[PDB]
């Protein structure tokens, strides 16, 4: 059970950009984009030095993580059901004084209408902090599967889906680009190279069986996951004399005010 | 003959990086480690905004290309072969009041020699303008060859070399802290995910041939490199499809000043 890259970079994140923010004097409004466990809410809403006496918000697509995490999360501190790729309700437009939105680990389809999103949320002089994947072998990965000779005539009717950063040269310099474009007046966006170590194959396994994007089926799962194993030793991704997975990727940390 | 990544990116960086520059006002000495071709030394004499009347030196351990490059490049202009993994000449010790080092696509043996090495070649108050690489899939690709069943017996007696930054988390983080430990009074490290496009495999080729850490022989480099263009099919470094090679690279750029 080992969610564990998304808890570490979005708490090294938190804490090393704290310092740089500015809050209101109080009735501040926090909203964080894919809460999924409230582990990292938790730890937002205590690093967080100001007045929201009864205003968290938050919100993931997946309602199952979202009512464990809604059951865990208290009173003053609202959970609700939300894509943030879905056109927004108004009724929350304008509303936050500072939003997060710590990367999901799951694929964006569409990054711009996210942005802007994003923006229409955020109050007038609102701060955001957002973090997103540049590279990620996992991506390169299950997409190279969906090109075996084996799989690519069966998945042919998924959309692999395109970043315009995503792999690209320069991707901080794209994101400030449209996140001014969109009308953002301070933009600050930086890349952060990591590295997360699996010291066994089981604890891969279990992340690459949550983060799959193929549907399959219990039947099927187990075999499909047994080929993208079989890939992942191919593409060096997994040692295989040592039985490790070492994960090296970009993290673009974006840090911007209304 | 593609060196072209070399170029784009030194040229890309100096370009970038040259408004945040300070010149004194005369008698300017300025050494570019790794000199290899003019192309990049020539643009950057022609690129620095001040007086180094006769005094720009550059070096590289390879006198081959050292002989052609001094051959076109002009007198005011000295050119001489020189590792900097070596121990310094005192010569030239505190000499210089800016020294530029772009990446040499070389995997360097020793680095905190090196970062020393810069610190002590640089005068009272000189600047320091150094890139080089904290992920490279070519290194990724040759070390794996060298890890192959038929190779891994015949090539362990060379050295794979570790880099206490490369493919570490925070790299930019680590070489900071190296930096100051060596006394570089100001240090500013950022990462830079790129990407290069080989639209042919001959082109592709034709790169790891110029960069083999392996020496082999006129016999069997055809054979060898036929194997690490198979690895690079694996490690999907090249499509097969489209017959492409996309390389996506990490590149710390180093601003520091004595």
């Amino acid at each position: 059970n080992s969610s564990s890259m998304e808890r570490r970079d979005a708490l090294n994140s938190l804490t090393e950009y704290l310092p740089k923010f500015k809050w209101k004097e109080s009735k501040e409004k926090i909203l964080d984009i894919g809460c999924a466990d409230g582990s990292v809410t938790n730890i937002i809403s205590s690093c967080c030095p100001t007045d929201f006496e009864l205003f968290e918000a938050c919100d993931v697509n997946v309602k199952s993580v979202k009512y464990a995490t809604e059951h865990y999360g208290t009173s003053k501190m609202r959970f609700r059901v939300m894509d943030i790729e879905s056109d927004l309700p108004k009724e929350m437009k304008g509303k936050f004084d500072h939003v997060f939105s710590f990367y999901t680990l799951h694929w964006i389809e569409n990054q711009e209408k996210a942005f802007q999103n994003i923006y229409d949320l955020t109050a007038d002089d609102g701060e955001c902090f957002l973090t997103l994947l540049a590279q990620m072998p996992v991506f390169n990965l299950f997409d190279a599967l969906k090109h075996t000779e084996k799989w690519r005539h069966w998945l042919r009717y998924i959309k692999n889906f395109i970043s315009p950063y995503y792999e690209t040269s320069d991707p901080d310099v794209v994101i400030e680009l449209l996140l001014k474009r969109v009308g953002f007046r301070y933009v600050d966006v930086r890349c952060r190279q990591k590295k997360f170590e699996f010291y066994d194959l089981k604890s891969f396994r279990n992340l690459l069986e949550a983060v799959s994007p193929f549907k399959v089926g219990q039947e099927l799962q187990e075999e499909l996951i047994d080929d993208v194993m079989e890939v992942a030793k191919e593409m060096r991704i997994i040692d295989t004399q040592n039985s490790t997975a070492k994960l090296i990727y970009n993290l673009v940390v974006i840090h911007c005010r209304k």
